């Protein structure tokens, strides 16, 4: 396999100062005519010129007009088209090449291909070379010259990057548009689209310059009823931007275009986002609430990226973090100023503690900054993204807002029109680091270990009060493990953000403070404490660690009742359920393993469940933060925690925990479920695509987890609750009843029902797929092949085959079925997959991310499983490199 290496980036020895494209579709070819008006850089030294370009078909190859002839000035072998350096002028110069390429038959969706009735490009990071030659990496900046010419009928509509310039009538049905991008770009960041799109439209005019933006969002007539959330996320992103960032768009024009064919979730392509339809489309009565947090999230993170990313772009792919955790960070930013929703935060922080910590303790853990990939599409993760948000909203708790919009602007302005490094960041975070702390000898050095440094920091605590001197102490450790990335392991800068409460009465005791570990450990002491606190680690959850807090149970239930973070309230109350999750699986474990005839288990903390109670019935409390305590830690979490877990043995474990729970909590429960109905359920707004309330969004969310949690228990007539949920308007209520139907017989009548109310919008029954998948059945094994047989089909769009399987991953007892069937389906999916397109097949490989720390059986079955896949014979460089790194064989 072909490796690259942070360290060897060296800039080119050729330059492109323009591209001038001619696109012409057919039916059956595109043909692709592309002039580079190329020059040689100081940093030539006589070199070929090579270009990449993967599949193309050439017609012809010219520089300044002189045909080259394949064998005597070049070569091509499908990946590389090599010009001899004696062909290769020493001045400015015209390459010209023609190819052809086939959308239609593209499956990988990478490249130029078609959706359903729309031919549109991806491009990042390594598709443009699948539409014509080029130096394919990003510092590759040039600008672009567009025409796309397509039947009149078929393709009325036709976009590429900036301003449309001409249009015009072509003999034999055809038309043409002609767009002129003027600023400079990579080629990641080049699009084209061609459809029967319709649209909504509206104008934004610009704080600060007053320019007139035109907004277009589009997608199929059959839609277009489903883009006005869009629109309005994307006049929300744009005023965010300048409110908070100063920053103001630039173009006389922004096209979203929705297609229902995409690997991920969107694409900031300058001036012509394209987005993955399941994240732009929704109206209330087609769509579960969670899909108007995820168009308005999508929306933000590709708008935010015109200047994190566009206007300010990468040097090399190693930098991917700098555009990407900078942009999930000004997401989450919007996001959280939008919602006005503690449960926004918390699930950022929940999305890392389970998916990106698992990454970040198995044979792909990374630093943020890789050191080396062969597909770079591979790196594209959790890490690069959720951990490298964290990483830069560190800065942030850091300087404090003021300075951090001080030492943003200095970035963003330094930098603009050109590359960049994550060590341009730092510097200028440092500048503002330095004015903050009024020191010029101040610096961020240490910093940029978070950028290099894999793996999760461990953070523990222990406290000391001194009641005459009224004094409190404490003593804080910090260790991250030892890995294949780093033998030994440096501290890191690490922000604390810290509370005091009085257990006593309950309120604060300190200005919040943010302490600023540096060392291994330190001692951080506190003057004037007129009571023994309990302490409030980690506000807001200030850093990317695992917390050791030490405290009793006692004391984390007084947080929970009385702190006011909302991330120590339910990092507290998390604890609470680790403990107890860990004690109850050592005890089955131990029974199970010695055979035992009879054994004990550790009740639940029972004023634990008394402080659940409290909070629920608080009419004042948040119904958000509700349905975090009343769920137990995801099982990716959990896992973080045990070596050699048994599946079957946790999944005891969570029954009996919620069991306890329930036996003293039911009919509060039960109560709450019936007396939020009118808040919840109310009609306001639901004919408005341009207003979400997320605080009664957050009511039904805990609704529908208290009728699961009923449904599971078999509580006294719940079905009929179920029965007349199936009837309400909202479908997140009518698919909820449809999931916790699974516990009764009938189930079945309700998988019909929901059925035809799914059937004919194509999102809503990919919402209908996953809720099946999802669905905790005995039977869920022929469940599935019914879905195969009656609905997925011969499907290749990745929405289909990700809602059928990836619910199903994540059902503890049936997906780690000890026969192994699970994997079995899986790595077979996986392998069909990869066929005809790779990304997804890699997708799909999440499951096996934790192989390593099942029980040794479970580990020899999924091992099995992928060392099967890796034989499969033309298995795609993507799903190869993969599972690899996962098998430690690289
Ligand atoms: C933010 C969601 C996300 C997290 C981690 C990794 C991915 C890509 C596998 C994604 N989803 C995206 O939609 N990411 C795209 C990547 C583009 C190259 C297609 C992106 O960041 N859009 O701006
Ligand atoms: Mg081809
Ligand atoms: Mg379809
Ligand atoms: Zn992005």
């Amino acid at each position: 396999p072909k490796i690259h290496y942070r360290k060897d980036y060296k800039p080119s020895g050729f330059i492109i100062n323009n591209v001038t494209l001619n696109i012409n579709i057919h039916d059956n070819e595109t043909i692709v005519r592309s002039v580079l008006d190329m020059d040689i850089s100081k940093h030539n030294v006589g070199e070929d010129l090579v270009f990449d370009g993967v599949g193309l078909k050439i017609n012809e190859i010219s520089i300044n007009n002189k045909k080259l002839v394949e064998g005597e000035e070049y070569t091509y072998d499908n990946e590389f088209l090599t010009i001899f350096s004696k062909f290769v002028p020493k001045s400015k110069f015209a390459f010209s090449s023609e190819v052809i390429i086939h959308p239609e038959t593209n499956y990988a969706l990478t490249g130029l291909y078609k959706s359903k009735n729309i031919i549109v490009s991806q491009c990042e990071a390594t598709g443009f070379r699948r539409i014509t030659f080029f130096i394919d990496r990003p510092d590759m900046m040039a600008k672009y010259d567009v025409t796309v010419t397509a039947d009149k009928e078929k393709y009325p509509v036709l976009l590429s990057n900036g301003d449309k310039v001409n249009e015009f009538e072509i003999p034999g049905g055809r038309h043409g548009a002609r767009f002129n991008d003027p600023h400079l770009k990579p080629c990641y960041l080049f699009a084209v689209v061609a459809g029967d799109l319709k649209h909504l439209s509206a104008t934004y005019i610009t704080k600060y310059t007053k320019k007139k933006v035109e907004l277009y969002v589009f997608s199929e007539e059959k839609y277009v009823s489903k883009l006005q959330w869009a629109l309005e996320c994307l006049k929300k992103s744009m005023a965010f931007d300048e409110d908070y960032f100063g920053l103001e768009y630039d173009l006389s024009r922004l096209n979203l275009v929705a297609v229902s064919d995409f690997n991920v979730g969107a694409m900031e392509n300058k001036g012509l986002n394209i987005f993955n339809a399941n994240s732009l489309l929704a109206s209330k009565k087609n769509s579960i609430d969670f899909s108007y947090a995820r168009i308005l999230t999508v929306v933000g993170h590709e708008y935010f990226h015109n200047y994190t990313g566009n206007r300010v772009t990468l040097r090399d792919w190693f930098q991917l973090t700098l555009k990407e955790g900078l942009t999930v960070h000004r997401e989450n930013l919007f996001s959280e100023e939008m919602t006005k929703t503690v449960t926004t935060r918390l699930s950022h922080v929940d999305l890392l503690r389970s998916v990106q910590f698992l990454e970040d303790s198995s044979p792909l853990s990374h630093p943020i900054r890789p050191e080396s990939y062969v597909s770079m599409e591979n790196f594209y993760t959790t890490t690069v993204y959720d951990k490298g948000s964290e990483v830069m909203r560190m800065y942030l708790t850091i300087l404090g807002e003021e300075y951090y919009k001080k030492g943003f602007d200095i970035y963003i302005k330094k930098n603009d029109g050109n590359t960049a490094t994550c060590e341009d960041f730092n510097y200028a975070m440092e500048q503002a680091y330095k004015m903050k702390k009024a020191d010029n000898s101040a610096n961020l050095n240490q910093y940029l270990l978070w950028f290099s440094q894999s793996g999760t920091p461990h953070v523990s605590f222990k406290y000391n009060y001194d009641a005459e001197k009224k004094q409190y102490s404490i003593h804080v450790n910090q260790y991250t493990k030892p890995d294949e990335n780093q033998k030994e392991k440096k501290p890191l800068f690490i922000p604390i953000s810290v509370g005091l409460i009085n257990p006593e009465n309950g309120k604060e005791m300190i200005s919040q403070t943010t302490l600023e570990l540096t060392k291994e450990s330190d001692t951080f002491v506190f003057n004037n404490i007129a009571v023994k606190p309990i302490p409030s680690l980690f506000r807001g959850f200030s850093a990317p660690v695992y917390i050791e807090d030490n405290l009793t149970d006692e004391e984390r239930i007084l947080l929970l009742k009385y702190d006011s973070d909302a991330f120590v309230r339910y990092n507290s109350c998390t604890n609470i359920y680790m403990k107890q999750i860990l004690m109850n699986y050592n005890e089955f474990l131990k029974a199970k393993n010695e055979k035992l005839e009879s054994f004990n288990l550790t009740p639940v903390n029972a004023q634990f469940i008394d402080a659940i109670k409290y909070l629920l019935e608080d009419p004042h409390a948040d119904a958000g933060f509700k349905s975090y305590i009343v769920s137990l830690p995801q099982d990716r979490y959990i896992i973080n925690f045990v070596s050699n877990l048994d599946t079957d043995v946790l999944a005891d474990t969570k029954e009996y925990i919620y069991k306890q729970i329930g036996d003293k909590l039911n009919d509060v429960y039960y109560k709450m479920f019936k007396s939020l109905e009118a808040k919840a359920d109310d009609l306001t707004y639901f004919n408005d695509e341009s207003h979400v309330d997320f605080d009664q969004m957050n009511m039904r969310t805990l609704r529908n987890t208290l009728l699961s949690l009923l449904s599971k228990a078999q509580y006294p007539n719940i079905l009929n609750e179920i029965i007349e949920h199936s009837k309400s308007p909202y479908p997140s209520n009518w698919l909820t009843s449809l999931s916790v139907s699974a516990y009764f017989d009938k189930y079945f009548e309700l998988y019909d029902k929901t059925y035809k109310l799914s059937k004919d919008d194509e999102l809503l029954l990919q919402e209908w797929l996953k809720t099946v998948s999802r669905s905790d059945r005995k039977d869920i094994y022929e469940i599935l092949k019914k879905l195969e047989n009656e609905v997925l089909k011969d499907s290749k769009n990745p929405n289909d085959i990700r809602a059928v399987y990836l619910p199903f991953t994540n059902n503890l007892r049936r997906f780690h079925d000890i026969s192994g069937k699970g994997y079995k389906l899986i790595a077979e999916v996986i392998t069909k997959t990869d066929k005809f397109n790779p990304m997804v097949a890699t997708q799909l490989c999440e499951p096996f991310k934790l192989w390593n720390k099942l029980d040794t059986k479970r580990q020899e079955l999924m091992l099995n499983e992928m060392n099967t896949m890796l034989q499969e014979p033309n298995i795609s460089n993507n799903l190869k490199e993969y599972l690899l790194r996962l098998t430690n064989k690289l």
